[PDB]
């Protein structure tokens, strides 16, 4: 029978005897062993969290919202198949995440395999296709009364959106609402983002502005465009933009502090040098790289953070220059930032010129006097895109809402009918520049191709840019 | 007299001087306990049960904990006991001057009964710290802890209220211009009135802070600014700072002006003005105020608190009957109705001596509808609300300093652009909500349609209920579809 | 009418049923908004500001939580939305009954006011109910929403004050004896009440709460005992109610009972008492009554609040000179001082009729020491404190039911030594506080002499700073060194 | 170098000097990242993630904060800069010892590995301390910010072990004798490594901390007692003092000592123990130790932490077979069940020579009831359990000096007799757990009545849950 788990964020949880046999699986039981913030623990000594807790609170979330629904408005028909079915998609949306969460997927992947196209969620799909089969659990599934063939594949598109009009096959257009719980491809307002905050403020020692208990107290379902979509009361508007606000100032702080990124970086260039000696036996003994055993689930099953310490404790002489990263992240000889950054105007950079931005700024020619000259593969570029999650994009503008007198007449809420205190636009890119010599003369270099090409390419002044590089600054006018 | 310990919830356990003590434990001081902080909101926030009192001591508190954290980090500017404890009192004793249920004493009440008069809360803070001091033989106490009264009383009044009247300020010169930035910054609104208040708010409310005013604390420093000694921040927390202020400008949307939390402020107001004429309130020399005099003598002043409601509530005088009947029935809470937001368009502003004349206006709508009532301009309430940053249309980032970590000495100044693209453009907005005195269905239903079809007369925003509650009004304006 | 949300701080978004709305909606129960819950406590932790308004909001809401959950895991039960509401209503209602400053009223000032009188806030909380109900038309609405007035109004007082007179209550039969156990639980006195308090009160003094209500809550299910069916707690969780009451006289000790909290309240009750025959409170039919005779009229009683406290403090008339002066040392902080605490020995208890005797007894010590002064029994006060875990001698956790996960629907019992050797091994003490009206030096140097002489001629405990204050008293006692 | 700033949840920003600094960018600082505080409660409270090293930069602050307080209220104990940075050096470094696991290693494993040997980790932070400052070249950094390490690093020894043989310490005179109370309290236990980690604790297991060591410190002053000067406290304070202790039996009660928790340590053991003699770690010289061994070496120690719980799960070697059988028992949750608990009565006491025996006594008992299945004495696991208030049979609070106001200067001592009759007549207890590894439902019901006769044969208190679990042999116990 059902089970009580104490959490911190939202205390005593019950699970589902059905959710229980879900959980105690290997493939779940990983998440124990992966960071969900990766290499910010190294500056938030607070985030030593895991995206095993995590992934319990999404499912309790998502269980308490379409419960809030079922209760308000019986006349959805909300079923405990239904209840159980949002519960697994949140339990299991973390499973295909790899070490150190974001880092795996955002930085060492694109890296070690270009062509590829891979994604957490891809991931998060297999991962439960193989969870269920190596665990008899569609049995257990029957048991309790769902359907295997249609609620495996309504749970899949709960993670990952349609497989392939009405584009979903598990469930039909009168149970559409079910769909924006757990991961809402429409405007990215879920139950996965409010455990996040939380979690995430209680461990890194912020605080979250953020109540999604009130915002489940006043969802309602409404008929939209012959949909029945989650509408939210009219007033709590501008609670919707602090949630956004909210999300991008726990980047700015947290998830995109400049040496957590830089820790990431490096552990990723660790990884890049480690893959071709480091083995994982996957299905029937077979063996994987760490870049390859995205390919066999049982493999990925043991990709964890472990591999850092694998490395780090490595004696095999081929891994010497992987294992010498890692130490001197220990000793926290670290890459030195250089400085932060815009682009102007209409100016955007793309993905494929990445990787010619380190050649830039090494030619760079600062009329400054110079004891190094500096190379490119000595600088390293990051380039980060900060939006509301939808690109150039307000997500309020997909949003539905209804009003007090009318509960079930959705309707439409523009910006310019709630604040003019609010962005204009809501995307950016920033871009931080950091240099791999780290002595006093080969940073002074480094500032000063920095901010030399920061002029050349018309971007924003460094807040430090007269103090950095003092003789380069006065050249550009705009910037005094 | 030796050092006192306060428990807080919000700060922990707080030491006080014996000097803050004495002023503390005073009449004068003490009447801070019955005047609540946010007035009417606990109303609506039941755990807005706070009173001025405590958000006094830990203004006073944080003003102490900046002050010494800056002569910490840098000897150099000589920081004395005697300004640590200037600086305190100025904080305990900025909120000496509010009167009943707080803003709504002198932005609601005072306004409309003494027109002619300017009178902030600022104001009374410094004569009333002026009583407080005379009344009870503070100044001896001043000199036996090394203070100078004549230089002192004067900087704790400057710190409060500004210059009196290059430097403007006597009670201290400009190598120490930064301790006037603590208590209440002229400059730029940064300062540890906010940080008590967000942090006391807050955990009273049940809505949670953006603001690390500790974080703050560890990165200030003093540096060199224009000839003045001026606290700078971190450049790299210059993003805190607008979220200090977007963190404000929510607390005001969600709480400090929320709609019905706001008519009950109204209604109180209106049952303070018909008690006006026959409370009153024995001053200096037995001599007798009103509710509205009662600020030009501070004995009476003393006296004047949250407890002029219950007097009222209470009474038996049929004087008061009309005073005592607005107050019953907020008791049954049949409150005036809130009936819509807008905005003004464009560049279009509304100023004060506007305001008496748009219950006319929206009274004067003709919307093209069917009505069982119509409705006068005495029915109808119209408040408008000024939101900004705290410097009007002004950012108040672009008056702030900051340092970077390479020469923590030498200030420099940050432009918003330098910052992010997704901050705001504008930093001052105003909103009108309209409320209507009648209450039934169908002087509400009526009211509506006056409200939106004066809207779209005026070339308002579309309130975002419209269509739902005029849909016979919306489709004549074209940009609202 | 439908329902609304609150924003609490303990507990977060709160639903309340419209029927729940329409009684709150009253000046009887508005009237909470003007009871501190901790009456004089706020005058040693400055964030005690919180009424007994929101603390009722709290109890309503914690009622129908357990009520509710009790309902989802046993359909069995058929627990009606009926029986719901009645649960949250005298959850709502169980405060409706205290008097200013809350326990000083009922404690403090009634007894020594109207001695031959019986009288308990329990007892106006029925009384003021009652008043409610028939004052507002509630009637009606509750059979709007199919409620019995004549059975469900009974159920309402009879949870609030136990049977009005076996199964001794009329409002529901055996089979829902479980529901009595949710607001006011005569039997061992595990209720909902304290767990709104407990999390309250910790959340306003900065003391922070050692008792999760939550988890309590999940584990809770009826099962059948002596042919009732009573709530039962999981056998494993018998530690966590231990604590519970650990955690509840943890709070006594630390503020309830703060020696100076209790020097305040004895204050502001002489400072009643001197007012009582001068203060008027107009109830029924225009009849007059005195702060200690409101209680015999609820519609004087309504009236009846800590604002009572500043219209003396106010007040002009001459016949309140004497307890305006009280009110008015009390904002000095002129207090009259604690000379220190001991408890009885052995089998020693003493009783409510000696408490008058006490103050003699202090005086008629005579200590072998030089003395300037002589001190009076008019000079001393002493205050006995009864700490229990709130059924005098007995442990309640004898009177507390468990199931085990292996028979969930067989109930069973634990003893204390099943548990631990670590537990209290009495459940009940006193504790004894002498202070002095005479404040100098000299009288108080007098007073600590007097005070230990007399622990010593009555066998008391050794007060804990005995051989610093009077040095040359302790040494005569053998058994203290 | 000049100092840092680190963001803690619960203690907010925290200052770090040059020095504390250089020794937490160590290998053997940085290794307490990988260390749960809690070794197995983790499996049983999913907020409780964090590890050793978050736990000691808070001690390290508390430490500095309760030295700085002293001397900002009495500059008379011209307590100097030197003073404060080794008694927080002290604190920093007192978990360095700690294992895989943390007390799971010292407490279980070293114990049934190694049963000749004594060892402790606080003989271990002692070593790791050694170990640390000699590869890092830290002795010269000491003496550039005025420390003296000769003197200083025996000092900050003693604070962590005690003496290292009557004034009994070399590191720092009787004047100083109050610096000694700070980091690891001998006299009575209280110091500021539990304050830490009720604190610590509290925020990530959910449960609420009730001790208030901010208002402990504000209260504390020096005074002379018996020609030393010592930490005093407050008088009044002395209930807050009784519930400190009781707060951390609560803990002990309700999370450190949890049934499941235990159990799982215990399985955690028993893999390490298979696994002790094919488990290789390279210590000083390429030479080789095993999991039993490193405790000898300290740059093997180095690398033994929580990572071995993976190396072993994920490890393909046929050799440990059956330890990572163990491991995967416990990620699919079919753990050994427990049976009951218990208690002796009066005066018994059990010695730690019996427990091996215990199991035996249990497997021998012969309950007058039908049994499907016969158990054996390896079937049962029996742990014991002593909870105390720290000092055995001892009160704590006897060990403690207090003040008054009157007379801050002249410490005394407060009687039990003196505070409150409701305080606990005894200090401490033994708790007994029963397990039985054999887990079908006929095994456990067989298990069942073993244990509830054995408490009758021993006269053992009375299973909370005996008359349900084994009616028929609950009977014959009159007492009972
Ligand atoms: N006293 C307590 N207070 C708060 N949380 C607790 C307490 N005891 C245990 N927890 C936590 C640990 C677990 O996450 C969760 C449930 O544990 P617990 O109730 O002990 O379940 P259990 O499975 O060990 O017992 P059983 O299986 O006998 O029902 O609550
Ligand atoms: N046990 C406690 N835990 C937490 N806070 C407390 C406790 N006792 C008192 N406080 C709070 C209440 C007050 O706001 C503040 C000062 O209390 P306290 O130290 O009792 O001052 P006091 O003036 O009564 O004692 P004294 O004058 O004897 O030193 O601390
Ligand atoms: N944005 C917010 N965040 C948190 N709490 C809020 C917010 N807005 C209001 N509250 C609080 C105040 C009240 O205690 C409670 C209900 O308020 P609110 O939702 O404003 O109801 P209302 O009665 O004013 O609106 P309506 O009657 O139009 O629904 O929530
Ligand atoms: N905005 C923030 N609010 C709260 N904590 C933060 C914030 N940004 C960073 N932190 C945390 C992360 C670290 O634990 C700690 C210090 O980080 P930070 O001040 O960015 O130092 P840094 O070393 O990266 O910058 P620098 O070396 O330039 O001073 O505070
Ligand atoms: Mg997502
Ligand atoms: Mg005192
Ligand atoms: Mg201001
Ligand atoms: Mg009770
Ligand atoms: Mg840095
Ligand atoms: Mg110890």
């Amino acid at each position: 029978t059902m089970k009580v788990i104490n959490d911190p964020i939202h205390g005593h949880i019950e699970l589902h005897p059905l959710l229980v046999r879900i959980i105690d699986t290997p493939q779940f039981q990983r998440l124990r062993y992966i960071k969900q913030l990766g290499g910010g623990y190294y500056v938030f000594p607070g985030a030593s969290h895991n995206r095993f807790e995590h992934s319990l609170g999404v499912g309790y979330l998502a269980g308490c919202l379409v419960h809030a629904l079922g209760e308000k408005q019986p006349e959805l028909q909300i079923s405990e198949r239904d209840v159980l079915c949002v519960q697994i998609a949140g339990l299991c949306r973390n499973l295909g995440h790899g070490p150190f969460s974001h880092m795996f997927d955002g930085r060492f992947i694109p890296l070690a395999r270009p062509e590829v196209k891979w994604t957490h969620e891809q991931g998060s799909v297999m991962m439960f296709e193989h969870l269920i089969n190596s665990n008899g659990i569609k049995p257990v599934m029957e048991q309790y009364g769902l359907i295997p063939e249609e609620d495996i594949c309504f749970i899949k598109e709960q993670i990952v959106g349609p497989l392939e009009l009405w584009p979903y096959k598990g469930r039909p257009e009168n149970k559409s609402f079910l769909y924006e719980i757990v991961s809402n491809k429409r405007n990215g307002i879920d139950v996965d983002k409010w455990d996040y905050f939380a979690r995430d403020c209680h461990h890194l020692g912020i605080q979250n502005n953020f109540d999604y208990k009130r915002f489940i107290k006043f969802a309602r379902v409404c008929e939209v465009d012959n949909e029945l979509r989650i509408c939210a009361r009219d007033k709590e508007v501008g609670n919707l933009y602090d949630m956004f606000h909210t999300r991008n100032s726990l980047h700015r702080r947290a998830y995109q502090h400049k040496v957590g990124n830089i820790i990431d970086t490096m552990i990723t260039d660790a990884f890049l040098k480690a893959d071709d000696y480091i083995e994982i036996t996957g299905a029937g003994g077979k063996k994987y790289r760490i870049s390859t055993a995205i390919d066999d689930m049982e493999a990925y099953t043991k990709l964890t953070d472990n591999i850092f310490l694998e490395i780090l404790y490595s004696t095999d002489p081929k891994l010497k220059d992987a294992r010498e990263i890692l130490k001197q992240i220990e000793y926290r000889n670290l890459f030195k930032y250089v400085g932060e950054t815009q682009p102007t105007g209409q100016i955007k950079i793309k993905r494929e010129d990445y990787e010619s931005l380190p050649k830039e700024v090494a030619s760079a020619k600062p009329k400054v006097l110079l004891d190094v000259k500096l190379k490119a593969e000595d600088f390293i570029v990051d380039v980060i895109n900060m939006d509301y999650g939808m690109q150039e994009k307000n997500p309020i503008d997909h949003v539905s809402f209804y009003c007090k007198t009318a509960p079930n007449r959705a309707i439409r809420i523009t910006k310019n009918q709630v604040s003019q205190l609010l962005p204009e636009k809501f995307a950016e890119q920033l871009i931080r520049v950091y240099c791999k010599k780290v002595d006093r003369k080969s940073l002074y270099a480094a500032r000063q191709y920095f901010v030399q090409w920061c002029a050349d390419r018309n971007f924003t002044k460094p807040q430090d840019g007269d103090v950095i590089a003092p003789l380069i600054t006065p050249q550009k006018k705009e910037w005094n």
